């Protein structure tokens, strides 16, 4: 019954213009309505702008171009295009490690955490699932898929403690949970669970998809950053169309000479199998967003990243204030209060997206920001008086 | 299942070691492929039943998506805006199959984002139905039975079973039944008028997997269920891939009358991949718009009479599992795991690729799994039989 006031937000979210409308894409992080507005999207997953990088478009498009074909081998033959080799060979390079690239990052947790669960990736031992409370949706909603296989147990947010216990009345334990979380900006206890790696062998499973791109040197990510080189127990999933410029997900296996994790995964029934790998335009982008990578122009980007985070903070109140994760969130009073004030940013310029019930709970709703390299000092300069002038009038 | 494990992961490797799995081959024209060693060979295993992953309208629709939009994602950002492009494919997949259609990234992000959806009961006004599994249904289906077993009771019943489905039916309110449209493995299709009518008599929800079935059989490709059902109803649900024979990428939810948004709102507003997953990227999207408008042309049916045309010359010069049959699935039963990667290595060796073994199927009963396609030519056809004549002897 709780449906009837739910789904009633969406309607009065999309009568207005402000969700599950049309808009097109416009060079410098802008939208275009078809009536001609003009606005800076506030918003955008594109953490470092390659969304917009004419190299990384020009290579998907030159992908297509060479092999004259959309697939790479998917929904046909076990075999392969070179350009798929290329593409998981060249993100093996950037991470240190054997990459696979699969359709969606979540096509990497329906493909990775089953088979985690049974054993085969921790030499027949049945771990003990942990997740985490806050991991993210595609892993959790296949908790009842790893519960058939082994125990499945939640625990609270960075209950590090509570973690512990575990691997003291258990032989094998795994924790499932995200390297950076969206909302609430909290991060990984790394060095709390890399302690905890070391002496009980824990395996860890981590979701780096607000992490990959926009952390670390050369853009590897919050956990092989602080890590240094993949271990046997370390498994990463992520999506490559957040911030890498690209589109798909990739399962970082472990160790880029060890084979056994990509075989055992490989020959199990999952999506890795079945599914459909990634379209050529795809593969290029990847390729050349690597490459980008590893170029020179990547710090450079984070460095615009961190300068628009701490221009943003200065200027505009928002929960995550003071975060390095670029995702701000502007608190407002009721839904219905989220989605006029998001209209009335739009006529001046500026969209942003507004959360509501139920992806928020009840009377906290608002608007989700996200802050973008390919973001000017006048954008954001702009944009914070635009949100001051509506608080006073 | 533990000790079977050295003898399947030995298949694996000598059929790696035999360069007939997991090699690196790159397209050529005329559905054929290179080896690095400069060895050509034509494919006679393509999932493009309809040769359409050669089409260069669809190629050049693709690449005019990608410089016209100048971006990748069609999600704005992956903000819950969408682009232009986005809209105008799921509008032609709409115009297409006359219904409902939404996109994603895999037919398997569509069972993902679905099934859990309809053992809810969400789907069917509140009643939580008993989930009823065939036997023979795709994993990515299969592999979501707890995902629904935390949400009804689910069962599974033997392949094509209507007696047992009518039971259920019958001693429960509200009961559906997950199946594919057209069985890859035994050429095996749906019950479709004894499921029709058991649909009329108890008003059992149909969730057809038309993966094997779309673009091949129908008027404009619209599937095997849309051609005898004409216009699809508010209890009836079809997933499909878009890469085996559409001619382009991804998946896609035909949720029900075009008309009816009510399942695709419950689907977008629920917990499903509908929801979090990035969706396809501008020059998938532009593909789809492609191959819809050229379904919807003379084309289709050119192409599936040369389809057919193919089938009837395979049939009448290779003795094959499913001869006979509409579906362009054929199989070659070998046995012997290592005659089969054998035979696959002595046909690539004389220019044609085609291989399935423990554990994919039973032990004993490995062979080659050939796909007819209307990019295939006579002579492709009759020089592959003299070949596969020619290893039957020496
Ligand atoms: C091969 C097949 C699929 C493939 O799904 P994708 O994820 O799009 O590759 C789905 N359903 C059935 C019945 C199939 O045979
Ligand atoms: C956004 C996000 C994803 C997205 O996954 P895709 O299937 O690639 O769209 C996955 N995990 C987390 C933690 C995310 O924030």
């Amino acid at each position: 019954k709780l449906r009837h006031l739910s789904d009633g937000y969406w309607d009065s979210a999309a009568r207005l213009g402000v969700h599950g409308a049309v808009l097109q894409a416009v060079p410098g992080g802008r939208l275009s309505a078809p009536d001609g507005r003009v606005a800076v999207n506030m918003s955008s997953y594109s953490y470092l702008g390659l969304d917009e990088s004419p190299r990384i478009i020009d290579a998907a498009i030159a992908a297509l171009r060479s092999n004259m074909v959309l697939n790479s081998s998917l929904g046909r033959v076990r075999m392969t295009l070179p350009l798929l080799e290329e593409a998981e060979c060249a993100l093996g390079d950037l991470f240190g490690a054997d990459v696979a690239t699969l359709n969606s990052c979540s096509a990497a947790a329906w493909a990775t955490l089953p088979v985690l669960a049974s054993g085969l990736l921790t030499d027949g031992v049945a771990p003990v699932m942990v997740f985490d409370k806050r991991a993210h949706f595609c892993m959790a909603s296949l908790k009842s898929l790893c519960a058939d296989e082994t125990r499945v147990e939640t625990i609270r947010h960075n209950d590090v403690d509570a973690l512990a216990d575990i691997c003291r009345k258990n032989k094998r334990v795994a924790y499932v949970c995200d390297s950076v979380y969206s909302t609430g900006g909290t991060l990984a206890p790394l060095e709390e669970l890399f302690a905890l790696q070391k002496e009980f062998g824990l395996f860890l499973y981590f979701d780096e998809a607000h992490s990959t791109s926009v952390i670390g040197d050369m853009g590897r990510g919050y956990v092989l950053d602080r890590m240094g080189a993949i271990n046997d127990s370390t498994m990463l999933i992520t999506s490559l169309n957040k911030g890498f410029g690209a589109s798909g997900g990739a399962i970082v296996f472990g160790p880029r000479d060890d084979d056994r994790k990509r075989k055992i995964i490989q020959r199990s029934s999952g999506p890795l199998m079945w599914s459909q790998r990634l379209n050529t335009p795809a593969l290029g982008a990847i390729i050349e967003s690597a490459k980008l990578h590893r170029s020179e122009a990547l710090p450079e980007l984070q460095a615009k990243l961190h300068s628009n985070i701490a221009l943003f903070d200065g200027l505009v109140r928002a929960a995550g204030q003071g975060n390095s994760v670029p995702i701000r969130y502007l608190e407002l009073g009721s839904e219905v209060d989220t989605l006029e004030a998001s209209a009335y940013l739009f006529d001046n310029g500026f969209y942003v997206e507004p959360d509501f019930f139920p992806i928020v709970s009840r009377g906290a709703a608002g608007l989700r920001a996200r802050i973008r390299s390919s973001m000017s000092t006048a954008d954001i300069e702009q944009f914070a008086h635009v949100w001051h002038k509506l608080g006073v009038d």
